């Protein structure tokens, strides 16, 4: 019922997944594969023309903000923006609370992007308008876990049924300590009946944190048990019975210390030869932008996903912008 | 008379609030006020739809940019954007005539903003277009004028009178030197019955040519008196019977002495006329405290609102068929 | 004719002017000129409404970009800027070749300048959608060469004819050797009927291999003869019977004062010759030269609007 949700949506800000229920995630998913459609066949995909956004962007982050940019203007909406190195460069004397009151007499909706956990959350109680988070120090970052969703729903579509006897089997590899996309798609995953391979080396492990939370939204819907979740140091074993394989960036901004950048960044690669004893149907995603995480010579392979997962982007976002903003 | 006032004011630059006249005051007015009964009822805003601006910003102006894109994109227009940290960066070696008569040969409008206070000028000689001048080094900021005039209008509508018995007081506070807002204001208003006080530190006192033009403007139509402009010290004094209090901000650039010598608190409030209404043109950092917020006296952020309703009602004005 | 050409070059990316055929030239002249009157008469341009592009500039050049934007814009279509210093802050650790194979599901065309050719080269095959070069290192700037050839044409139309006894002569002048544009729009020129006056300094001669080049264009056109292109020292004697001088950027000190153009050093030009500069200028053109019938650089970069609306719409309709 696309009716009552829409309803139901409409002005509601998106800071963190768990702001998306059940039915939402479903409107999201279905406008999405609407949304896809449409471009996929050169229709007219201008279903919110008489809005204006603000893109605010207080760290480096040029990809995300021209994927929100493109969203925003391929569906006939216009964007100001606002772009700075760090989030006191922009404020200078002035609280969040002000400029946030006063940015949201002037638009729409407002795109926020900031590291800093607390002015997200100031901005959105002072704020009079609808924000959607692009991400933030706090490891939200729930448009990136709707376009996995997405992504993953597509070759395996029976994640939605919660049927006690159709399981898929995630790993998760690289950076899960600080990898924020894992944090927020792990939360996700574990509502439908999910089970997760953990692969990391020891300082990156996931934290306890995550595994308390994956814990207790598995076995609110009875899809625990001690097989749901296990560890691993290497790829032949993690890598083995799972549907998805998410590799995680690496990221240099984390690891002052060269040497350790060095260390983990090569400490998984991806390639036709590792992935010859993963399942046939396996799919590969990857946030991006890569690095060293998945050789070249992959992309050729027909598990990886990782580019159609960066277009599903374009769909996704322009699903979530038009359920929250339309006048209809 | 709007349709004769709007063929006036068709393809007219604004770069001084003396390119105002009353006339067209009282339409920019009006059309501020249409553009607020529309927005705040979430209604169809595309009012000039056709149109291709360049916003020029010549130093760091963030919001007043922001300002100006949200009025031209809510109208229907588009806009690009240059933006520099100095004029120097961006001109180069290049005439700033040459290039402002190939700009304008590109786009509809410009909205410029350059603390130069000759570069505008030479810009309005050589563009053939309109521009807006969104603040210069001449203290020149017509749209700020135009929107603290709309919000005064708004609380105190006899403004407007010219009446004898009938004139605003009101106070300006901090740094009155180099405060654009003030000096912009001031002169609009004094083409009104208005008297004045200035509470300033001796270091950042008004211009003496912005006292002069406000004392011609004032003798102008019968209304200088020696009570016309006080000049004040403290706070106390300087706020006692004004109906607004206009606070400027207090900037790093131009401290830590002049930074704390006027701060607004609900305690300097106390005796301050019942009507008053306390407006700043924004951000604000320390010069007024955060209770004074909720005290009903306060009108920054519908000020500052205001802004998106009166640069749309002048775009309006001035670009549309 | 048009329909046919548009099929021919929808989708085409613009790299070099050399990706830009006879009957490609033709149609983007037609296209601008169709620009230029719907614009002057203060008629509906919005040709192209559905489209969101993606401006990608990795080295200051803020009037070509606003340029671009000014023409995109005014085709009722939408741009989302990327604009930095360099392309290293920009690519950080990824390749150029996932950026734009990203980028490119992102929107419907691309506008890209990189002083880097190998980056170039390496969006073009990488990218879905196409690319036009807004110029770079190494003086490909195809729309700047357009642009100068549509100003020349319609001063000049029989430049388009390939007329044996009609022949345009042009004057380039100042920095030859670093001068992209010139070096671009001779290449051009070159496929015509014209010949070539180089006027500059010992050290910003001409280099041999645009002689080289413009040599071969003319003799496969049947137009190069021993009068094909001359050398000067000297404004008086190269600006003689000339229907266009194009004078360079200067972008030292000794080197950018000794060719100033002015009203006694145009006394001896044809009445009819035309002076076109890409622009900005210095002190290249004195400003007394802006009243003087015979400037048109500033017409020049307002046609500069009519030929990148041309090209875009002819690419992306
Ligand atoms: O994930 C990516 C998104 C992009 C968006 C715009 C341009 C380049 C991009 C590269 C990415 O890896
Ligand atoms: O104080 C202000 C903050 C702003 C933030 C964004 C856009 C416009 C703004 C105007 C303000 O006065
Ligand atoms: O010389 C130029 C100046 C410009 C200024 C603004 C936009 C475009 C421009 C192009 C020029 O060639
Ligand atoms: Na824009």
């Amino acid at each position: 019922d696309l009716d009552k949700i829409m309803t139901k949506m409409k002005n509601k800000s998106v800071i963190n997944i768990d702001d998306v229920d059940d039915e939402e995630l479903l409107a999201i998913l279905y406008t999405s594969k609407q949304f896809e459609k449409i471009l996929k066949n050169n229709e007219d995909s201008k279903y919110l023309e008489n809005k204006v956004f603000c893109s605010v962007f207080l760290e480096p982050s040029t990809r995300t903000r021209c994927s929100f940019d493109a969203a925003i203007l391929k569906l006939g909406s216009k964007v100001l923006n606002i772009t700075d190195m760090n989030s006191t460069s922009f404020y200078k004397g002035e609280t969040v609370e002000d400029a946030f009151k006063i940015l949201s007499t002037y638009v729409d909706g407002i795109i926020y992007r900031d590291p800093s956990k607390k002015n997200v959350d100031i901005a959105v109680s002072s704020s009079s308008k609808p924000i959607i988070n692009a991400g933030n120090g706090t490891g939200e970052h729930p448009t990136q876990s709707l376009l996995d969703f997405y992504t993953i729903h597509n070759y395996f579509p029976f994640i939605l049924d919660r049927n006690i006897n159709k399981k898929l089997n995630i790993a998760f590899v690289g950076d899960l300590k600080n990898g924020r996309t894992v944090h927020s798609l792990s939360k996700l995953l574990s509502r439908y009946n999910v089970s997760f391979n953990f692969v990391s080396c020891k300082s990156l492990n996931i934290p306890k944190d995550i595994v308390n939370t994956i814990t207790y939204n598995l076995k609110k819907n009875n899809f625990y048990s001690d097989d749901s979740i296990k560890y691993f140091d290497n790829l032949e074993e993690g890598l083995e019975d799972v549907h998805i394989i998410y590799m995680t960036r690496i990221q240099k901004e984390r690891f002052t210390d060269v040497d350790e950048y060095n260390q983990y960044k090569n400490a998984f690669i991806l390639s036709n030869k590792t992935l010859e004893n993963t399942r046939d149907d396996t799919k590969i995603l990857h946030p991006l932008p890569r690095v060293n995480e998945i050789k070249v010579e992959v992309d050729s392979n027909p598990k990886s996903v990782y580019f159609t997962q960066a277009e599903n982007g374009l769909y996704v976002r322009m699903a979530l912008l038009y359920l929250i903003f339309s006048s209809t």
